[PDB]
């Protein structure tokens, strides 16, 4: 479990994310399909996108990385208790979206580059630990509804 103060450490960079959530979103979105082009093939919606500037010229692409960052920013600030914000998410990719828990894993790292791009003053090793912390305890919360589902993988 994340103490309160590494909740606070989380909370706090993530205040600054909700100043520009589409650029956040945007970038974020690029380091996955740039990293781990596999991810990329799972989203149908962006499938024809090839080069970086492509995906920096999609309206598209920006709208849907508001709708993840929205989504993250409303399960971080129920500081654990997001069990209700957790199962239709856990629901969906792993039924609908067919999403194995290893891209989570990717896109965590994402996440925490981008963070570290945008807001170094903020995001020191302490609060790159606790958000390190946060993204597991998603993951973890996340393999379990998989699991119970029949999609541990
Ligand atoms: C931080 C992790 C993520 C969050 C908060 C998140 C959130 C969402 C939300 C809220 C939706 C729309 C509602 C729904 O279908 O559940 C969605 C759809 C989707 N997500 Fe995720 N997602 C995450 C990670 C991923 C990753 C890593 C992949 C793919 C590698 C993925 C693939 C998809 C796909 C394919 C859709 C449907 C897109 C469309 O055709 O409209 N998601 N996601």
């Amino acid at each position: 479990v994340l103490s309160e103060g590494e909740w606070q450490l989380v909370l706090h960079v993530w205040a600054k994310v909700e100043a520009d959530v589409a650029g956040h979103g945007q970038d974020i979105l690029i380091r996955l399909f740039k990293s781990h082009p596999e991810t990329l093939e799972k989203f149908d919606r962006f499938k024809h996108l090839k080069t970086e500037a492509e995906m920096k010229a999609s309206e598209d692409l920006k709208k849907h990385g508001v709708t993840v960052l929205t989504a993250l920013g409303a399960i971080l600030k129920k500081k654990g208790h997001h069990e209700a914000e957790l199962k239709p998410l856990a629901q969906s990719h792993a039924t609908k979206h067919k999403i194995p828990i290893k891209y989570l894993e990717f896109i965590s790292e994402a996440i925490i580059h981008v963070l570290h791009s945008r807001h170094p003053g903020d995001f020191g090793a302490d609060a790159q630990g606790a958000m390190n912390k946060a993204l597991e305890l998603f993951r973890k919360d996340i393999a379990a509804k998989y699991k119970e589902l029949g999609y541990q993988g």
